[PDB]
């Protein structure tokens, strides 16, 4: 058992091995504190998350085991894993802290543009790499449902890792179907997302900047149209049927004039991705076959992961049962090569 040490960090205790030196600061929220830190043992600056109140409640406590899961079960160039998972309690009855130690990459994708200006051969790495790791994750039945630039880390040769994916402004990206409460959703809903980020990074601005929901989805309806008979058919609720012929009165927008001087083909990838219906918009690994990507796509190397038991989500257990199960998956935990 690894020697600890106590230090305070913006009103916030941090207990850590030793192995990790110079905590810094970068992350702050209800997802938990996050430390910039040097982990002696390989040289490399890593980021540590100390998650908020772990056992404070049944839904906290399932959703510690859920991230803490699949973190375990992550294994793949473009989305965080975990290189370490630790707790200073000795034992179960002490157990109230859970850390969570994975790669730092240095920036998210928001800083990147800042910076830099996108030329188009980065934005076909740059998506290439999402949809990548979306065939990944979703192949595991994960679905991310957050995703948006700052939930991207990129390095300085602008390689790219999904991060706090399966665990959920954050609207600008969410696919229409959850700002309309339409229930049971697919994972296609990451798709969308991808394509309001990809549309920023070829336009340099907000795809939908709507004041709230409504003005949002006024501003969705106006580009990609009002629902054909095909769509309204699949939704039961006549009120939201209604509802949605009434946010589609703004007057059409033309798809093609939205992204002038872009690449033809960064067009009618956009086009597959910003599909109203969930059902007819283009897959992650079917994406990665478009001719856009002709440069970067290998069928070879864009793995599927192993089976992933999520049964646990199906399940409604006591706090002292999800923070037992918790328990046991930080003391086997088994470190990567
Ligand atoms: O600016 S960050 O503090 N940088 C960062 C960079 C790398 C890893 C990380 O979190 C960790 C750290 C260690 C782990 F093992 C797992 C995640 C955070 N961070 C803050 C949180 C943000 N995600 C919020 C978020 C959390 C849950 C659900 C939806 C969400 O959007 C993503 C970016
Ligand atoms: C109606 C236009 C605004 C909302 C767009 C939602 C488009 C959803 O599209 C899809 O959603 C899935 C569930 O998420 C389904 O099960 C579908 O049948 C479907 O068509």
């Amino acid at each position: 058992r690894p020697t600890f040490y106590r230090q305070e960090l913006n009103k916030t205790i941090w207990e850590v091995p030793e192995r990790y030196q110079n905590l810094s600061p970068v992350g702050s929220g209800a997802y938990g504190s996050v430390c910039a830190a040097f982990d002696t043992k390989t040289g490399l600056r890593v980021a540590v998350k100390k998650l908020s109140r772990p056992f404070q409640s049944i839904i906290h406590a399932k959703r510690t085991y859920r991230e803490l899961r699949l973190l375990k079960h992550m294994k793949h160039e473009n989305v965080i894993g975990l290189l370490d998972v630790f707790t200073p309690a000795r034992s179960l009855e002490e157990f109230n802290d859970v850390y969570l130690v994975t790669h730092l990459m240095g920036a998210d994708l928001n800083n990147i543009v800042k910076c830099q200006k996108l030329t188009d051969d980065h934005v076909q790495f740059l998506i290439y790499q999402i949809l990548r790791g979306l065939k990944y994750i979703h192949s595991a039945d994960i679905i991310h449902r957050d995703l948006k630039p700052s939930n991207l880390a990129v390095n300085e040769d602008c390689e790219l890792k999904i991060l706090d994916f399966g665990l959920a402004a954050t609207r600008w990206y969410r696919a229409p179907e959850i700002m309309l409460n339409w229930m049971h959703y697919n994972q296609t809903v990451d798709i969308w997302s991808v394509g309001c980020i990809m549309a920023e990074l070829l336009t340099g601005r907000t795809l939908f900047p709507g004041t709230d929901h409504i003005d949002q989805l006024k501003l969705i309806l106006r580009l990609v149209g009002t629902p054909g008979a095909e769509l309204l058919k699949k939704i039961s609720s006549e009120s939201a049927r209604n509802y949605i012929q009434s946010l589609t009165q703004m007057p059409k927008m033309n798809f093609a004039n939205v992204f002038i001087g872009a690449n033809p083909l960064a067009v009618d990838l956009l086009e597959k991705m910003l599909v109203l219906d969930s059902d007819k918009r283009i897959t992650a690994a079917q994406a990665l076959a478009h001719a856009y990507f002709a440069q970067y796509h290998d069928p070879d190397d864009e793995p599927v992961a192993d089976p992933y038991d999520q049964s646990f989500e199906s399940r409604d257990l006591l706090i002292d049962e999800w923070k037992s199960l918790t328990y046991d998956e930080v003391i086997s935990f088994v470190p990567p090569p």
